[PDB]
Parts: C-alpha cells; structure tokens; sequence
C-alpha cells in the first residue's frame, strides 16, 4: 500500500535532482525499486492512519536524503532537493571491519557506506543480509549495484531495533514509549530521536547542529509535499545520545 500513499510523481518531486548535475547515482534509485523493497518490510508506510503513513515515508526519505545529499546552501531549488545524489561512501579510511565471530569480515571486502542509509560495518551488513536472504558479508557491493537490495538495506535499518535504541519505525508510528533513562536523557518521541538513532553520537545533545538542521530541512519539505503535519520534537539538540 505504500504506492497508494506516495505516487511516482510525488517520489520524483521529493527526490527532485537525484538524476541531475554531477550526482553519482543517476538512474539508480528508482520508484519501482523503492516500492518493491517496501513490500518486503511489512508495516513500513502501512501502519496507522494515512497521516502516520505519510510521516513515516517523509521521515524515511528525509534521513536517507541527508546521508546521500549533494545539496548546498545555494543549490538550484534549495539544498533540500538534492538527496539521493550518492550511493557509495567517498574516501573511506578503512574497511569498516570490526572483528566478529558472528559477522566475520570477508578478505579484501570493505563495509564503507552504501545505499540510502549509507549502511556501514560488517556487524550491520551481516544481519541485514540475513534478513534480506543474501550474503552481504561476502558481497557488500551488491548494496551499490542492485537498486532493490540498496533500498532493502535502508528499510531493514529503519525497521530494526538495536538496543538500547528502538526502531525508527516504532518511534514514527507512535509505538515507542521512552524508558526512565530515556526521559532523564531528554529523549522524547519525534523526528529528533530518529536522528539520535542514526547519528546521535556526533550530532545530538550539544545545541544547534547544521547536520541535524539539514535532516529537518528535508523532512519539512517532504511533509509539505505530502501534505502532512510535522509532529512534535523535531530536533535532538537537547537529547543525550543513546547508551
């Protein structure tokens, strides 16, 4: 049902310039691929009222747009029209291998960021590949070469709790309730705690941050396009990182 809520026209209006300029992933991120991936993750964009469903797709596309953004302050149509410009991390310093019995690194393979959520590390490629049905420890580049696997890895990340963190899905559909430690930390439901889930260690809890604002910039633009309210608690400037 996610295609009922977001049309191809809408999708393209939000992801306006992905196939433009000097973007590195032109033609790669397709509506059809997005919609097929969404189907594998039951509940995504189909949980709650029509308004909750829109917020979820907006929030999803907004977090992933930041991770892949080719935007700048004076970019054509604004900085928030240039998400999904990249599919691979540019100039990683390492293979992102952190030695693991559970998720062992494959020799000569690298787990730098790929796809919509710029998935990183063996200990994320491992689980994600298990969920999707395919070996991403041995072939992590699949995340950069198959448009449907790419989206599937981002939605796996969206739909999956990694304690003490809840899933981004649970938060945006209003299913998450903060613990006592969460409330001590100032973590309250909303878009801002999803930013905390994604990259809170660097971005959250220390006042106004340009990266956090960029995520919110995409979110508001997409919410506007889908015609839905933003909901509360958009930033994480006053939230301690998870731990």
């Amino acid at each position: 049902s996610v295609s009922s809520i977001v049309s191809r026209a809408q999708f393209d209006r939000m992801l306006l310039h992905r196939n433009d300029g000097a973007c590195q992933a032109k033609g790669f991120y397709t509506y059809d691929a997005f919609v097929a991936a969404a189907a594998a993750f039951s509940g995504f964009g189909t949980t709650g009222s029509a308004d909750v469903q829109k917020r979820e797709v907006a929030a999803f596309l907004a977090q992933t747009s930041h991770e892949t953004t080719g935007g700048w302050a004076t970019a054509p149509d604004g900085a928030f029209a240039w998400g999904y410009c990249f599919k691979q991390e540019r100039g990683a310093s390492s293979d992102y291998c952190t030695p693991s019995a559970q998720w062992p690194c494959a020799p000569g393979k690298r787990y730098y960021g790929r796809g919509p959520i710029q998935l990183s590390h063996n200990y994320n490629y491992g689980p994600a590949g298990r969920a999707i049905g395919v070996d991403l420890l041995a072939n992590p580049d699949l995340v950069a070469t198959d448009a449907t696997v790419s989206f599937k890895t981002a939605m796996w990340f969206w739909m999956t709790a990694q304690p003490p963190k809840p899933s981004s899905h649970a938060v945006i559909v209003g299913q998450w309730s903060p613990s006592g430690a969460d409330r001590a930390a100032g973590r309250v439901p909303g878009f801002g705690v999803i930013t905390n889930i994604i990259n809170g260690g660097i971005e959250c809890g220390h006042g106004q941050d340009s990266r956090v604002a960029d995520r919110i910039g995409f979110y508001k633009r997409y919410c506007d396009i889908l015609g839905v309210g933003y909901g509360n608690n958009l930033d994480c400037y006053s939230q301690r990182p998870f731990a």
